[PDB]
């Protein structure tokens, strides 16, 4: 199935609560909610609070793509907080994946796994294979950090490989989608395209979301 | 002079906008804003995105508070998202003091330091007295991480020890200020204060900072 979540690093930050109402008007399919504590990544955005009450003011799916490099540190948070969905970086989550996926999963959330540009996809299948496996697995198409930088189209051989293998597991594409690069990524497998400045810097962000959905329909 | 700065860290967050504005109508100086990146304390907040996004709203003074372990690495992007106060810790802050309070003056934001409860208060003094000083100093009246801790009153020792060296320096005090605990600060010393649920959970907020305030005048 088809999944458009803007990227609500893009949005106006004061407004949250108006921004996310918006974009579902516009069909925003979910929220994509980018937490990094400037230990992963030199840069800290949000953290559990801020997720917590923007859930009191919006039901919308909230896809929470956890940048830090303590995640399990978070899952009991994020889990009040109200997220919709927990994914985690197979980086720092070597050696407790198995764990990990479960205590998410039993708190309700939708599990899930990323890995930046230079990590070998192979390294998630035995995630995707698990008996208490993720659901939707996050390809970054740009080094993670900041929004604004250049889509990788070398990283769509990951979305490929994973879509031949599993046919219906959620995929996600992070990083530089908009129109100039949907398609690409749509040919090769992406189902859940988290968009940027390609949607909060549109003249017509309703009319972003709606060309990102049928490119991927139209697939 | 007082100061009375809201700890927005207790506002609605989907609301920022909203919420800044309402302290200055009510009578906020300053805009209490805590950024923790999970590391330097258990629990992630906001980062300097947020602050930007609240800068094209408000031109409000925004008293940063940073609590993280490099904070050398957001003297940078803070200056950019407008902050306009700009306040390090005495622990990570160890052996660079003197460069960073320079960085951050450089960039045109007020500096200023901190030091949680089992920090000797003698450690700021090298600070307070430098060429190039901090102008303001913050004394955790609790410990660092979550709004709503029990209100240290054995740390206005620190105030007092301050504001006798330092006749007019602004000290700032964080942590569970309130009506019940602001008296005891203002007679110590304290004349900059920062206040969470105080404010953001009273039935009249107006009053509570108008309360606040004359306290500190009353000294
Ligand atoms: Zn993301
Ligand atoms: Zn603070």
């Amino acid at each position: 199935a088809a999944k458009i979540a803007p990227s609500m690093l893009s949005s106006d930050f004061a407004n949250l609560a108006a921004e996310a109402d918006r974009m579902v008007r516009l069909g925003a399919d979910w929220l994509h909610m980018d937490i990094m504590d400037g230990h992963f990544v030199p840069n800290l955005t949000i953290g559990a609070p801020v997720i917590q009450s923007l859930r009191k003011h919006t039901k919308a799916y909230l896809d929470c793509h956890l940048m830090v490099t303590n995640p399990s540190d978070y899952v009991e948070p994020l889990a009040k907080a109200g997220a919709s969905g927990f994914t985690f970086h197979i980086e720092v989550s070597r050696d407790n994946w198995q764990e990990l996926i479960q205590s998410i999963k039993a708190k309700g959330m939708r599990p899930g796994v990323s890995l930046r540009p230079g990590t070998p996809v192979e390294e998630v299948f035995p995630l995707v294979e698990a008996e208490n496996p993720v659901e939707l697995v996050l390809v970054m198409t740009v080094e993670p950090g900041f929004g604004g930088q250049k889509f990788m189209p070398e990283m769509m051989e990951k979305v490929r490989a994973l879509r031949k293998k599993y046919p219906s597991l959620d995929i996600e594409v992070d990083g530089g989608l908009g129109p100039s690069t949907i398609d690409v990524a749509a040919s090769a497998g992406a189902n859940c395209i988290v968009a940027g400045s390609s949607i909060f810097g549109a003249a017509e962000p309703g009319e972003v979301i709606s060309a990102l959905r049928k490119s991927v329909e139209g697939s």
